[PDB]
């Protein structure tokens, strides 16, 4: 028998960044009715994949080291989760347009094999976890739901498959699957090559700090435990089929962000280097997320109050990330 | 064009199939003003839908590649050296997506990605992606123009949105000169006869019934496969990087009426026709509005009723071909 009497909860790509802030909320209780559950994430521990991450919560998680394409292992691990979220993906930009062929086959087909298992194995609640890159770039207001997909990038048009995959799966089959599209995420144990990260990491060194192109680009700034409560919501209250947004709550240039940093660690203007601009350069990203606050989710962490726990944490943490800082280098 | 040696060169993958074959005879026929004495490389990796019988009658202008638009390597090796690259190369039964997906995810969504990058390496300064109308979803009303959002309803649909989404992300990001056509069903001579026009055909020719799903009042736009072909040259000749362009159908009929006239055409009998439930992942109607390709000169020569015609009498007379795939499907 493949459940008992908690529930059970699969997370692919729960050793990443964000998945794993799921798992450790998860197991520490703070999502209401989900009590004592028992986790098992699968992740093929990636540059990206830290099983430092979940290092505090092994007594919940059975870990399963593989890839969301062994679709003869989903179909052997699968049975008997109530749901199964997708955090698995590559995620990094710049690693995209260097080469895409890992981002399209984890990315989609990825997807295509775990929707695929998913239908098999009678999951009845399905997370496919997106973003809001998807859309391309939009100079003024925000992107609601309806809004039409144009991806940009690699990484964007490779979740951007991923989406119409899985959607496509709702729609043939009755796949019980929900799509949730979110903005930037900040917060601990982010990998150190995304800006924010890559910034704090760097200035605690003394080292410069890349700034991109004329820094105008805009993002929308979410903490991860914002966007996980997102997740949940869509859990507990969405229904088979739909797209989620999950809004930043914090729209800055990239100038604006870099103050915002400085100022958080002490730094100075002097440490910044203006640097040749990302190809394709995605100039601005902005989601409205009325649907889903009509569900209930609220974000509860200001950007100020995120921000300095996030410094505290890389601050205090030197032994998680200076290795990754350490390779990257 | 400006081909880079003395004839021009061009790679078509999945040419052993049934549209790329016939842009492939076409071209070597010199139908294309031009485009005469073409060197023409087909690399096609043979699945049930790929059939050399296709290429008989211009083997000696052809060089032919087994191989997989999946297989980076063999790409950058045979890819340099050619003026223009055609994709054909896809899964493209609706309803064998249905039962299985991942081929459909693998060619049409990282086959496109490993033929871009390959193109890209290599310099190719022309690319055409073929695509379909099925990716915009379903439209009551009135037809699609470039614009549409991309909201397909079926694997196979949503594999070839995929594929078109990183297209336009290699020409957004790298400038490579990719261009997308997109096009609602085709019929004529060579097509593998699981699709509903030579299903339909060759089980009535050898007396036997035919499969109606459903009320029947899907609507599909039909183009002969002639018209596919020339709307894509045009878009070869007339195109421009990181564009979308439709070609359009001029048959609009429900399947009761594609039904009837494949019954009359072929002096067959709705006894024939066995009324079975509905399929899962069918849409109720494809309608493409192709104005921005005919202001570039595409215009379709072959209506309808003619063109059907052809085909029928195709048909009847090259059961040599048809008769073993028929057998095989059963
Ligand atoms: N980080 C953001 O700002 C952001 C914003 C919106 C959406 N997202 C989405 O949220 C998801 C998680 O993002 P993240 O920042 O935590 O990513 P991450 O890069 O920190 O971690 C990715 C995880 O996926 C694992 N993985 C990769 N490929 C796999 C495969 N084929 N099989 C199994 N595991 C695999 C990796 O080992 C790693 O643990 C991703 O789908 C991403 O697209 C992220
Ligand atoms: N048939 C239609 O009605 C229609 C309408 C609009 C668009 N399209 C598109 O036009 C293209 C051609 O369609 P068709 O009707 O000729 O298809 P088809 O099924 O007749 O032939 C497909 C060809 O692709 C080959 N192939 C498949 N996968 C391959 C791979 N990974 N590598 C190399 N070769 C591979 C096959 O061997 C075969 O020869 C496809 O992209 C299809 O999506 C078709
Ligand atoms: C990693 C990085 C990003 N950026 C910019 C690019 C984006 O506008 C923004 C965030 O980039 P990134 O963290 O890569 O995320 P995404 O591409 O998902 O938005 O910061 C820099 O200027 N320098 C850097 O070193």
């Amino acid at each position: 028998v493949p459940r008992g009497s908690v529930p059970r909860v699969f997370v692919a790509g729960g050793a990443g960044f964000i998945g794993s802030h799921y798992v450790r909320e998860l197991v520490a209780g703070a999502y209401a009715g989900w009590q004592g559950c028992e986790v098992t994430v699968l992740d093929s521990l990636t540059y990206a994949g830290n099983l430092a991450n979940l290092a505090g919560v092994r007594d919940a998680v059975t870990f399963v080291r593989g890839d969301i394409c062994d679709g003869r292992l989903l179909a052997e691990v699968l049975p008997g989760h109530d749901v199964v979220l997708n955090f698995a993906a590559e995620t990094h930009v710049d690693r995209s347009i260097a080469d895409s062929a890992e981002f399209l086959r984890t990315n989609v087909q990825g997807v295509q094999s775990l929707m695929q298992a998913c239908l098999t194995a009678g999951v009845p609640t399905i997370v496919q976890v997106s973003t809001d890159e998807v859309y391309g770039s939009i100079e003024a207001g925000s992107w609601s739901e309806d809004a039409p997909l144009a991806p940009n990038s690699p990484y964007a048009a490779a979740k951007a498959g991923g989406d119409l995959i899985a959607l496509a799966y709702a729609r043939t089959y009755g796949l019980p699957v929900r799509i949730t599209r979110c903005g930037n995420n900040y917060g601990p144990y982010q990998f150190p090559e995304k800006v924010i990260p890559l910034f704090l990491t760097r200035l605690m060194d003394g080292r410069s700090v890349p700034l991109y192109g004329d820094g105008r680009n805009v993002r929308d700034w979410i903490h991860v435990a914002d966007h996980c409560r997102g997740i949940q919501t869509v859990v507990e209250r969405g229904a088979s089929g739909e797209v989620y947004h999950i809004a930043g709550t914090a729209e800055l240039t990239n100038l604006e962000l870099t103050q915002h940093l400085l100022d958080a660690v002490g730094g100075s203007w002097d440490a910044v280097e203006r640097v040749p601009d990302r190809k394709g350069h995605d100039r601005r990203y902005s989601l409205s997320d009325a649907k889903l606050r009509a569900l209930g989710y609220a974000p509860r962490v200001p950007f100020a109050d995120g921000l300095a726990e996030t410094v505290a944490w890389y601050r205090a943490n030197r032994h998680w990330w200076e290795p990754l800082r350490k390779q990257l280098d």
